[PDB]
């Protein structure tokens, strides 16, 4: 089959050596740079047709995320790719003990349809980065985006390491049959199994980042106006469709109506009166997810919002208030402009509140007080969390991203990508030269024990 | 179920906060260090009953590495659970930005038997020190040691935190289908798979020590003196029965007899000229696995050894020369005191043996040519390497241990086991103030 084939193709080609040397890999990083700034108008016109994205927010919240990982992999690749010294002990002292770096081999990197580009790309810059071929599998979701991807990939890059496969969930349950040395996965926690049960017959190592509801908590003594417009920004971004938006807030009853206003007077800064004609609003990703989305809607209590426009996929900026924890917007990852409020009296009942469910993606919380944040840091556990703002997070080189529990396991981004997609491998290397001090070791034993 | 209660009553104590202050895991750890000092006669004795140990190569070729382990935890777990600061931007100056560390929950350890004591105890050390629970599941094949631990576990460490669960196959297929947070598993490459299938069904992230077949290398021009002892040491220490055994010779035809020479020589110096009255050799663990074992040398050219005796399960340090790869000994992995020469005719040809196959746990290779070694390196890839000696390199703090492909993904000892058993969590602390550096990230944008 064509894609047998393709992984035999990127097997031989890793195993004739090709990707090891420093040199090659920054090359074929260097391609994915001049990639995004020859085909700039070509991944803009992808975006505003599978997702509504402008030219603004195509770079700005997706492609440059992309672009400051190739620069900053490509100037620190030979200092992680350098062997490791480690602390030696008064027995290995005159050894050398050190961690070696080395690719894992064929990486398969699935990517996910709600941010097509960075999904795709920017795992796989980390696994180039490593010295591994990659087969890159995109979602069909994202229509443009896919054949794009397809198109112009092997312009730049290496056609045998490189490939990239075609079609929908057959041809990926195909492609699992394969044998690859590690599996990057990012989509729901449902598959997440499939694709671990799958990684399993060949003891394959697998990075999942998978679904969950990123929690919100609002501090009732916080300046609303600044905590308000944050949230709204990371929650309405991509049409809500972001892994780590805060899915939905907890907060006092006492200043829900307060937040309601913020998040509606933000808003209204962000995209006008009708939302609808705002080019920086986005649109539902397909037919089947929004009437998902449109069906947790009702039976709920509407602040503002609430409707949508099935031909244009369209769904208006929409909060709830006094949301019941039971009802469907609070029993699934919403990953829509739907933003649920639920009520809690007090920090330790939101806690509780978020222990008791899945541990998700990611933690928010609101909050001028040190003990509130550290608090909630210490006796919660998520995948990552930010205090005072959202989204932010996943992006900085210094913070690995990741999941835990249901949201996933395994992390990447920056120097934990290049990890990730190594064997880290112990080396000590001693003299062949006689050792008195060794001689202890061997048998025969002692006839008389002495003290520990 | 007795299992199913087991594991709520663990989750049940981890969710209460019972280990979270450090404070609680120290006093676990030293307990654990009463447990050995006070038992240390009982360790022994199982040891002695499972796999013909003594109270020498008991205690400094098992139990010692586990008390090292639990002092280096002790001593620098204030260190590793602190927050750790990363490297700022220009554009997060006013931020805080940190790992944070905490537990994963209920971590599952499931033993092997070779080294029961160890590879059931050493990975619960850590597991402890990152603030989980930790259920254990000993291996029935160490029947007095699966016993022993059952009794005196509970009699030094929390109960509910803690707890042994007893029983074979069946019990261990039973446990898998519990939920947990972490699942440390030491065995084979099949079973691996298994354990990983069941962890897939919660999520749950494995840490998977299996098999291979570790290659051992031995350079012409090097002392072989000095290198045959060292093999001799690692091969047949616990009659063969260690993971990062070096499993088989590969040589160049010109040195083949010296290498017989020289492994003989030092045999006799270690277990005389009858191992079977040797206090210092072990016994196969099983039946099975004896019948086995001598099943391989069937159709062999025995060198040295070559006998065995069923009802002790003894067989004889033994040296195969001129193997034939395709042959039976060189298709599994060993673990007895069987050591199969194959001839090779360069170091080219060798790195190429070894790719071919499957990822070893170890690799190992004898020079005195720092060239050599490192162009081996660079070109094969194994879980860990160790040039000029055998095994000692699973045994450094500083030196993670773990495989690769189909000797294991993960891997602990020292700072790795308390990383492994923890999640590591990013977090960006901002101050909520206005901020006019942000403003450009809101909508509209510009045109
Ligand atoms: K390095
Ligand atoms: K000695
Ligand atoms: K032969
Ligand atoms: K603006």
């Amino acid at each position: 089959s064509k894609i047998s084939e393709a992984v035999k193709r990127a097997r031989a080609a890793f195993s004739s050596g090709r990707t090891r040397p420093l040199q090659f890999r920054i090359q074929q990083l260097e391609a994915l740079q001049r990639l995004i700034q020859e085909q700039e108008q070509e991944l803009v016109g992808a975006l505003a047709a599978d997702l509504h994205k402008n030219e603004w927010n195509a770079y700005y919240e997706e492609v440059v995320y992309v672009l400051e990982e190739i620069e900053y992999m490509i100037q620190k690749l030979p200092e992680w790719a350098a062997d490791e010294p480690v602390e030696k002990t008064p027995q290995t002292q005159q050894d050398e003990l050190y961690i070696h770096s080395e690719p894992l081999g064929v990486v398969l990197v699935i990517g996910t349809w709600n941010y097509p580009f960075n999904l795709t790309i920017q795992p796989m810059v980390g696994a180039i980065a490593a010295g591994n071929a990659v087969v890159l599998k995109p979602s069909e979701l994202s229509e443009n985006m896919a054949s794009l991807l397809a198109t112009i990939i092997p312009q730049y890059l290496d056609k045998d390491l490189y490939p990239v496969i075609n079609g929908g969930v057959p041809e990926t349950t195909e492609l699992l049959k394969e044998r690859f040395d590690h599996i990057l996965y990012t989509g729901s926690t449902g598959v997440g199994k499939i694709i671990m049960t799958a990684a399993a017959k060949h003891l394959t190592p697998v990075t999942l980042e998978l679904g969950g509801k990123s929690p919100c908590y609002v501090d009732k003594n916080c300046d609303l106006d600044v905590a308000c417009r944050r949230i709204a920004w990371g929650k309405f971004m991509n049409s809500g469709q972001t892994c780590v938006a805060p899915d939905y807030i907890l907060c006092d009853p006492s200043i829900q109506n307060q937040i309601v206003e913020k998040l509606k007077k933000s808003l209204k800064e962000f995209y006008g009166e009708d939302a609808k004609k705002s080019r920086d609003y986005g649109r539902i990703i397909s037919a089947r997810h929004f009437q998902r989305v449109m069906g947790l809607i009702e039976g709920q209590k509407v602040a503002y919002g609430g409707t949508g426009d099935a031909a244009t996929r369209y769904i208006a900026p929409t909060i709830l208030t006094d949301v019941d924890p039971q009802s469907p917007v609070m029993q699934e990852e919403i990953f829509g402009p739907v933003l649920p409020i639920v009520c809690v009296r007090s920090l330790e009942e939101a806690i509780q509140f978020i222990n008791q469910r899945e541990k998700p993606l990611a933690l928010y919380m609101f909050s001028s007080n040190d003990k509130v944040i550290k608090k909630m840091i210490a006796e919660t556990s998520s995948g990552g969390v930010a205090a005072n703002d959202v989204i932010v997070h996943i992006t900085l080189h210094s913070l690995p991203f990741g999941g835990v529990g249901n949201s996933g396991m395994g992390s990447y981004h920056g120097k934990k990508s290049f990890e990730t997609f190594s064997h880290r491998r112990s080396c000590l290397v001693r003299p062949l030269m006689n050792d008195e001090g060794l001689k202890v070791r061997y048998p025969p034993s002692p006839a008389k024990m002495t003290q520990h």
